[PDB]
């Protein structure tokens, strides 16, 4: 499994394709909602899994400091802790290499454990209301 910065339009589209498969195949969100505006703003990941595409996600800054984790998708056959801890390791290292020194994602529930165990902190209210299952994580990158 490797984990590259998005610098070409193949790269690009191999991305965009991992999204489609999950977020709007395997997930049922609509094509045109999922890439939005801040694509074009936003730095890339992909990952490749024996010259096959299999992991994206996008670091979207949102100050000089500080990115947003998103749009992360992997494939179905490729997922869990291993991987997950390859992706973040590898989101963390390029965001560190674009210049930031903050990462925030939002996370739900079942997924704080992990976050947790990658040195990631709630931020937020001590309290969700009830519906409410997700939150903000944050990491210092350094």
């Amino acid at each position: 499994a490797m984990f590259s910065k998005v610098n070409n339009q193949k790269m690009l589209e191999d991305c965009f394709y991992i999204r489609k498969k999950v977020f709007v195949e395997e997930q049922g969100i609509p094509e045109e909602s999922e890439i939005d505006e801040y694509e074009s703003e936003s730095i890339h990941l992909i990952g490749y899994d024996n010259g096959q595409p299999v992991a994206t996600a996008r670091i979207r800054p949102i100050n000089e400091t500080t990115v947003k984790i998103e749009r992360v998708a992997v494939m179905k056959s490729h997922r869990g802790q291993g991987m997950g801890r390859m992706l973040m390791q590898a989101v963390e290292s390029l965001a560190k290499d674009e210049g930031f020194y903050v990462a925030t994602m939002n996370a739900q529930c079942h997924a704080i454990p992990f976050y947790e165990s990658l040195n990631f902190k709630m931020r937020g209210n001590i309290f969700l209301e009830e519906g409410i299952e997700h939150i903000e994580m944050t990491k210092k990158l350094t």
